[PDB]
């Protein structure tokens, strides 16, 4: 597997859906929208250690870890996890997460190097599924 690279996003379908599971409000939904359109994902991969760069025009986020070991992030709306990486297959990866207060829909993500080279990320609130599709720069 090779994640590592500049990617840049060219589809998203059912992001809004997702936050709508997840209570966001229809206003800051579409706004969530627009700031996916164009975001990007920065990924540096040495064996089973990952680090990732999430951005958009205003704001960015780093994630880092390791597969198989548990780490702190945060769900797509905002709320602190504890996240576990485990490998389905050679070039895709699924992470579960535990809210660390509260309660929630089951959220969950996967990230996919295609043999087209493309990146596919979904996202998952209970039964909704976000599909986004990203190509190196
Ligand atoms: C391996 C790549 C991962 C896990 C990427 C995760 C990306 C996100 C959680 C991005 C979420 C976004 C929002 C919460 C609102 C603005 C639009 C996004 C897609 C940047």
């Amino acid at each position: 597997p090779n994640f590592s690279g500049n990617w840049k996003i060219i589809r998203s379908e059912n992001f809004e859906e997702l936050l709508k599971v997840l209570g966001v409000n229809v206003m800051l939904r579409k706004i969530a929208v627009a700031a996916a359109s164009k975001y990007a994902v920065e990924i540096k991969q040495e064996g089973d250690t990952f680090y990732i760069k999430v951005s958009t025009t205003v704001y960015t986020t780093e994630i880092n870890f390791k597969v198989g070991e548990e780490f702190e992030e945060q769900t797509v709306d905002g709320r602190p996890c504890k996240s576990l990486v485990k490998w389905e297959s050679e070039n895709k990866m699924v992470c579960e997460q535990k809210l660390l207060k509260g309660e929630g829909p089951k959220t969950s993500w996967t990230k996919e190097l295609t043999n087209d080279g493309e990146l596919i990320l979904t996202m998952t609130a209970d039964d909704v599924v976000c599909t986004q599709v990203f190509v190196r720069e």
